[PDB]
């Protein structure tokens, strides 16, 4: 399959090459797998999540996205236009309130949440996790991504927007989880993205176009746009039997498009998410 006009970073995903706007997919597009979006929820009613996103959890008032920066991150997992696994099912968990903040306790419960709830769905083809989140190293933040992986979810989580070395950010810093850094269209290291070792993999960040509160679309950057295109990609490939939930993200590195990014830091894998579809 074929999306004309796509935004630049899935367009990005499926070439060898910076400066495309073609996203070449599978028709399979995730179906049957499930990805859960913890964040500040998910404007489920958005047209662009076509019946195929529900909020399944609130640590807040309401369920409701007062946001925008969860229903964005939702749309590049898996929104009809914007989205790298266009036919996956979204799961909302709101961590994080209408400012986009949360404390590190209730995002340590939604993940033992995600770890838990995945028994009551159907996801035949697997579930993935996209934590676009995180702040300082945290030792019981880095545990429940290590336990929501270890529960059978592939986890992705953000590498942070600081400019510096993810060993000090969490959940970025866990090992067991797919910590991704942020690219922009020109094939570099995007301006914010944490970089390091404990990196596995890059994705694009800067100036991704996805969903937005209101019914409405917009661009933004971060390593928390660069982390749903992961997901929804791990959620694909899993979908196409290529992977599991636990090898995906050794998977995506390995399959990735290599050496193809500037300003990467010695230590750093220069890796850029790639969907390697041969139609
Ligand atoms: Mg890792
Ligand atoms: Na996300
Ligand atoms: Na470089």
């Amino acid at each position: 399959a074929a999306q004309t006009n796509a935004p630049w970073g899935l367009a990005r995903i499926s070439s060898t090459s910076p400066g495309t706007s073609t996203y070449y997919y599978d028709e399979s597009a995730g179906q049957g797998s499930c990805v859960y979006v913890i964040d500040t929820g998910i404007e489920a009613s958005h047209p662009e999540f076509e019946g195929r996103a529900q909020m399944v959890k609130t640590y807040y008032y309401s369920s409701r996205d007062g946001n925008g920066h969860g229903t964005h991150c939702a749309g590049t997992v898996g929104s009809r236009t914007y989205g790298v696994a266009k036919k996956t099912q979204l799961f909302g968990v709101k961590v994080l309130d209408d400012n986009g903040s949360g404390q590190y306790s209730t995002i340590i419960a939604g993940m033992d949440f995600v770890a838990s709830d995945k028994n009551n769905r159907n996801c035949p083809k697997g579930v993935v996790a996209s934590l676009s989140l995180g702040g300082g190293y945290s030792s019981s933040v880095n545990s429940a991504a290590a336990r929501l992986q270890s529960s059978g979810v592939m986890v992705a989580v953000a590498a942070g927007n600081n400019n510096a070395d993810a060993r000090n950010y969490s959940p970025a810093s866990e090992p067991s989880v797919c910590t991704v850094g942020a690219s922009d269209r020109y094939d570099r290291r995007s301006s914010f993205s944490n970089y390091g070792s404990v990196l596995d993999i890059f994705g694009p960040g800067t100036d991704i176009l996805s969903t937005w509160i209101g019914g409405s679309t917009r661009s933004i950057s971060g390593t928390s746009m660069a982390t749903p295109h992961v997901a929804g990609l791990a959620a694909y490939l899993m979908t196409l039997g290529k992977t599991t939930a636990a090898s995906a993200c050794r998977y995506i590195a390995d399959t990735a498009n290599k050496g193809d990014l500037s300003n990467i830091p010695f230590g750093t894998v220069n890796l850029l998410a790639y969907n390697n579809y041969q139609a």
